[PDB]
């Protein structure tokens, strides 16, 4: 079976642990819903944050998902683009799937709805 | 048929949107040419920039490739390494392919030729 | 032909090329041993460093592994988390494997042992 990336983006209003975990968790839950994703079928996840977020690693939210404790995940710093969306958390979830490239459901929540094509 | 990463790297002279998109597009086009890559066979793409580039997300270049609108892509900051090549943009393009690991054609352009194997 | 991420993390005491390369090599070797990984089965690898490390790209240590010269690798900056583990190097090695997700052997060494689930 083919492997496919699934993108997500969301934002927080302030650099706190509560915000980052809550919003990341909601972002992951929305992607799982739209793509019917099962954790055994997740190759890996990459989470990024803009350099104005430091309170907590977003990946901590992944363990708030029952069954996902073995999904490998790592975080990275997003580049700082002049005029770019602030306080932004992004996800690239790599999954085993038969779903055609153009039918993959990429999820944009909160202030990240402006990045969606 | 297996999944493999394809690497690219290039540089720009000025932190401007026009040059970052021009050089990134040229890099992607060269990778596409050398590896005969179709966009539906692309699992996902990661683009990075050294911390001295801020004008635009290099991923914006991907959208000016005809047929590549559904290819998931995200950006990250390259590690800041002392004496490293400056104003550098890199790509990791993950594809489905029959080509053996030692035969994949990784691409290094402009000043990033000194990184070439 | 399922694909799975393997995670690794380690730390160094001083920001020198010698220690970064040595600890990175040791981390990779432990991962390759625990998972029985052959370089041809590696899709790609991502390595990260916290922003307190600047001496060398950790990826340089990969070419000290005989047979690994064609494995595509790139590096990124880990996000700077307040109170986060300092001087930390991480790996996400993406591999073709039939080992189930719960049996993948992720490796945490030196001071990174605190990151284990
Ligand atoms: O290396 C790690 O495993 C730890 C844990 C972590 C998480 O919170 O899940 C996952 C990935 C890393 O970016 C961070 C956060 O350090
Ligand atoms: O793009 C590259 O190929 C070069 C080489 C490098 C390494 O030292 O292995 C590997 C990946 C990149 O992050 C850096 C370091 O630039």
């Amino acid at each position: 079976m083919m492997i496919r990336g699934i993108r997500g983006a969301t934002t927080v209003e302030r650099d706190t642990e509560e915000e980052i975990l809550q919003k990341t968790k909601q972002l992951l839950e929305k992607i799982i819903e739209e793509n019917h994703t099962k954790p055994e079928d997740v190759v890996q996840m990459l989470l990024s944050a803009t350099p104005d977020l430091h309170a907590v690693f977003p990946a901590k939210a992944v363990r708030e998902l029952s069954g996902w404790q073995y999904v490998p995940v790592t975080c990275m710093q997003e580049m700082d683009v002049t005029g770019g969306l602030k306080k932004c958390i992004r996800v690239m979830m790599t999954v085993q799937t038969d779903v055609p490239q153009e039918q993959i459901r990429h999820v944009y929540l909160e202030k990240a709805v402006v990045l969606r094509p």
